[PDB]
């Protein structure tokens, strides 16, 4: 197990902005309340699942956990950087699982509610 994404940065100010309060309030907290959000809530634990070759696939590790504390610490300086490490998760469960799995099913349900709320992801301001 790699060491988990660091989820505070002593650099940057704290700034608001209405979409990260969406971000934080609206798309972690409803994919978090999800019945399949379990699996994404914290890094795949390759050692007590048994994946040796996970972190030797995924080179860019990404989770729920991860995305919820750089949230709550204004990690992200702006929208897109939370966008993408979504993106980064689904995309490394869809590249290391088998198409239909109970696992990429999973992500399939959270992507399409996440997708559902980015479409709705208000402006610059
Ligand atoms: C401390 C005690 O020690 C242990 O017993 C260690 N082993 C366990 O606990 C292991 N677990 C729980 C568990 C926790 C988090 C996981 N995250 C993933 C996972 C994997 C992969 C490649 C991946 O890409 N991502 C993004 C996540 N998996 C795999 C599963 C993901 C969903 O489909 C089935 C494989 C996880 C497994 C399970 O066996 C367990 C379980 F899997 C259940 F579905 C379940 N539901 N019911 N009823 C249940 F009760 C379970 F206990």
């Amino acid at each position: 197990n790699p060491p988990p994404p660091e989820t505070s940065n002593p650099n940057k100010p704290k700034r608001q902005t209405n979409q990260l309060q969406y971000l934080l309030r609206v798309v972690l907290k409803t994919l978090w309340k999800h019945q399949f959000a379990w699996p994404f809530q914290q890094p795949v634990d390759a050692v007590k699942l048994n994946l040796p070759d996970y972190y030797k696939i995924i080179k860019t590790p990404m989770d729920m956990g991860t995305i919820k504390k750089r949230l709550e610490n204004n990690y992200y300086w702006n929208a897109q950087e939370c966008i993408q490490d979504f993106n980064t998760m689904f995309t490394n469960c869809y590249i290391y699982n088998k198409p239909g799995d109970d696992i990429v099913l999973m992500a399939e349900a959270l992507e399409k509610l996440f997708l559902q709320k980015i479409n709705e992801l208000p402006t610059e301001e």
